């Protein structure tokens, strides 16, 4: 055989049997494979990888060098040509709420992080690559086709760095390269609470004894808590406004202001925890801070659970919800909890769910001042906007009485991501993320659309008349095939979400494979599963039962007025009620007795 386990990296394996807490890295969840799900590790392949060479070099990497003896296209050419639209008219879900892509990006961010390697620190190719375009090592630039309008513009490509690997980066490894996923794989709240014992300390307030994460000392909304500021230069929140000078905020993930409705999320969910750690000190004057800190974050991962699980994935895999995350039937040990390289790209389904704009609506739910609503590419990396803007209430208000895009065939992506994605060192809102999210399945060794669909125990089709049939849509399955030549070259990014969405779903029968598939082995692999005996009393769960989105918008802002359903599309006043008739988390059941 060759190696077994290239785990040289993270080799703590220090395991407490009895601890009812989770750990910061994920080890130790599982008992027999302690590492199974820890952070820092490779993605899991359910499939082998695929590139050029077998080993590292992606399709695309050598231009003679074809896939199925056919050139695979420019990530940019097939952005323009298949994933671009003119018209946001008409585009938006008529029942999803702005907060239904907000919440599968937060869930996205629990589950995985691929870091770009670090090979930029005091180099040339971190602004060479970028300055001429020159491929080589951990440079992948995205070069523009020749009738782009980017070419007029911007230069002859946009930079792109290649994704970090097991076994460390700059060297070769043991047969073919497995990129990392930097966050830990169980559904725990690790953008919350870090994935890193360092970062995790750092986000603790260690000063009190209350178990309480540290708040913003500059800044107050409304006498409500801000996240810390990350003090560290450059910051791309400072750049896009130099004269607020806004830092990013500091997070439990490194994503958290890449937009301004991200941070708002992360904002509620810091309040939570300390909202919940007041409480319990108040049943339990007697736990000290370690205790309160853990009881507080075992709570907000059950949240998280919940939510997700009983909220989110039943509107996201619609009739395929029943066939891929059955009832729950208690914790299988002998689950992979990891999250699979191939997931990293089927829950990049929500890219088509972002609408081109972001409101601030006031206490009657109507604009909030003159320029209420705003384009978004103005809002990626703007933390400005929510310290010297009215807080994040009104963002709030946003997500619930505003309208997720609809997934489109012929509206796939909107130009504020598509065209103006603004990326940090990067000095331009002039980056498409559909280009780099093809060229990153090529990075990522991806097979292609019909090893995924024959994994997934669907057809393959090999004709332009079958990819019609399979895709409902001739013009769609006509541009695919003159870019490709093959179904069997279709990036899995792009054929996935080209696919027609399922009943009661948003995503189409490829992807609720996927994606059911990843989320049944999250929760049967998790030891620390909230409904899993022993995780929670049953008294405890009765009380975790009651939780909604909307009691945590009442609990941690000055909002008065909510939807009882808010992943649905509402409208302000009919929709909804006052938080006074929403259920409460009772933590009664928290009160320990021991005389
Ligand atoms: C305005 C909203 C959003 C922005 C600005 C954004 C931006 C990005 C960026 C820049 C990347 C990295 C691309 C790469 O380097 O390969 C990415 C990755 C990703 N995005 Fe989004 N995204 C947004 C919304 C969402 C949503 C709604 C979802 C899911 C429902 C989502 C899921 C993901 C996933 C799973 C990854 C891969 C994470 C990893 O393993 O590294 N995104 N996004
Ligand atoms: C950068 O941030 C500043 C600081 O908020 C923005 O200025 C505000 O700008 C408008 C003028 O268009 C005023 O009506 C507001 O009342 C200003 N507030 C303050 C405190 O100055 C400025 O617009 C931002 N610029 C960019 C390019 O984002
Ligand atoms: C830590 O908590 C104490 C106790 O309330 C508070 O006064 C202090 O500001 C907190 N510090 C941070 C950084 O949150
Ligand atoms: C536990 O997981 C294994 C591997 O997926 C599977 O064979 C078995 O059916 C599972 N156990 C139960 C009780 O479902
Ligand atoms: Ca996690
Ligand atoms: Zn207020």
């Amino acid at each position: 055989s060759w190696e077994v386990g290239c785990g040289a990296p993270v080799p703590l394996v220090k395991c407490d049997e009895n601890s009812p807490y989770r750990t910061i890295t994920g080890d130790c969840n599982n008992r027999r494979s302690p590492a199974l799900g820890a952070a820092n590790r490779a993605l899991a392949r359910w499939l082998p990888a695929e590139y050029e060479d077998g080993l590292a070099l992606p399709f695309g990497w050598t231009q003679r060098k074809t896939r199925n003896g056919f050139r695979v296209p420019l990530a940019r050419e097939v952005s323009n040509k298949i994933v671009g639209y003119l018209d946001e008219e008409g585009v938006l879900d008529q029942n999803r709420s702005l907060l239904f892509m907000q919440w599968g990006q937060i869930v996205d961010h629990d589950l995985d992080f691929a870091p770009e390697t670090e090979l930029g620190s005091n180099e040339h190719s971190k602004t060479q690559c970028e300055e001429y375009c020159i491929q080589g090592d951990n440079c992948f630039p995205i070069m523009f086709p020749k009738n782009d309008p980017k070419l007029k513009t911007q230069g002859k490509c946009m930079p792109f760095f290649r994704a970090g690997f097991v076994c460390p980066t700059p060297p070769y490894q043991s047969l073919a390269r497995e990129q990392i996923n930097a966050v830990t794989s169980f559904l725990d709240a690790s953008l919350v609470y870090g994935s890193e014992p360092s970062l995790a300390s750092r986000l603790r307030n260690l000063s009190s004894p209350l178990g309480l994460m540290a708040v913003n000392q500059e800044a107050w909304d409304h006498g409500l808590a801000y996240l810390p500021f990350n003090n560290k230069k450059p910051s791309p929140c400072e750049f896009i406004n130099t004269t607020a000078r806004v830092p990013c905020f500091l997070a439990g993930d490194f994503r958290a202001s890449e937009q301004i409705l991200l941070a708002t999320a992360h904002t509620l969910l810091l309040r939570e925890h300390n909202r919940l750690a007041r409480e319990l000190k108040k049943l339990n004057p007697h736990w000290n801070g370690e205790k309160l800190y853990q009881e507080a974050r075992k709570i907000l991962g059950a949240f998280i659970q919940i939510i997700t699980f009983r909220d989110y994935l039943p509107i996201v895999l619609g009739s395929e919800m029943q066939k891929w995350i059955p009832p729950y039937q208690g914790y299988n040990n002998s689950v992979d909890p990891r999250i699979s390289n191939v997931f990293t790209f089927a829950f990049r389904f929500g890219h088509m769910e972002v609408p081109s704009t972001v409101s601030r609506l006031d206490e009657n739910y109507q604009p909030w001042g003159p320029e209420a609503e705003l384009p978004l590419h103005t809002l990626f990396f703007n933390t400005w906007r929510i310290i010297k803007d009215g807080g994040i209430d009104p963002l709030v208000r946003g997500l619930l009485a505003k309208k997720s895009k609809l997934m489109n065939q012929d509206k796939m992506v909107t130009s504020e991501l598509r065209n103006k994605l603004f990326q940090p060192t990067h000095k331009i809102h002039g980056f498409d993320l559909a280009a780099i999210n093809l060229q990153r399945c090529r990075d990522h060794g991806m097979p292609g659309y019909n090893s995924w669909r024959g994994f997934c125990g669907l057809s393959q089709p090999k004709t332009l008349k079958g990819l019609q049939t399979v895709l409902k849509n001739k013009i769609l399955a006509k541009k695919l095939m003159d870019l490709y030549k093959t179904p069997d070259n279709i990036d899995i990014w792009i054929g996935g979400n080209a696919e027609p969405m399922v009943e009661r779903g948003r995503v189409g029968p490829l992807l609720a494979c996927l994606l059911g598939r990843q989320f049944q082995q999250i929760r049967d692999g998790d030891r620390f599963w909230w409904e899993n005996p022993g995780v929670f009393t049953e008294k405890q769960r009765d009380s975790l039962q009651k939780v909604s989105f909307s009691r945590l918008i009442c609990d941690n802002t000055h909002i008065t007025k909510v939807p009882l359903h808010a992943f649905q599309a509402n409208n302000y006043p009919h929709d909804f009620v006052d938080c006074s008739t929403v259920d409460k988390l009772d933590l009664s059941p928290w009160a320990s007795r021991e005389n």
